[PDB]
C-alpha cells in the first residue's frame, strides 16, 4: 500500500543489490518473517510471483509478488 513499504524491503530482501530476489534469497527472510515453508513452497510462491515467468523478480514485480494469488 506505500511506495517506500516495499522499497526499504529491498536492502532486506536482496542481499545481491543487484536488483533482483531468488527462491534461495527470500527463504532466507521468509523463514523468519512466516513458519511453516519448505524450500519448495518458496519456489512455487517465486512460480506464481515471477509475471513474466524468467525465474526472478524485479522492483515493479516485488510489488506483484506479495499481492498474487
Ligand atoms: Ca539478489
Ligand atoms: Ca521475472
Amino acid at each position: 500500500d506505500s511506495e517506500e513499504e516495499i522499497r526499504e524491503a529491498f536492502r532486506v530482501f536482496d542481499k545481491d543489490g543487484n536488483g533482483y530476489i531468488s527462491a534461495a534469497e527470500l527463504r532466507h527472510v521468509m523463514t523468519n518473517l512466516r513458519e511453516k515453508l519448505t524450500d519448495e513452497e518458496v519456489d512455487e510462491m517465486i512460480r506464481e510471483a515471477d509475471i513474466d515467468g524468467d525465474g526472478q523478480v524485479n522492483y515493479e514485480e516485488f510489488v506483484q509478488m506479495m499481492t498474487a494469488k
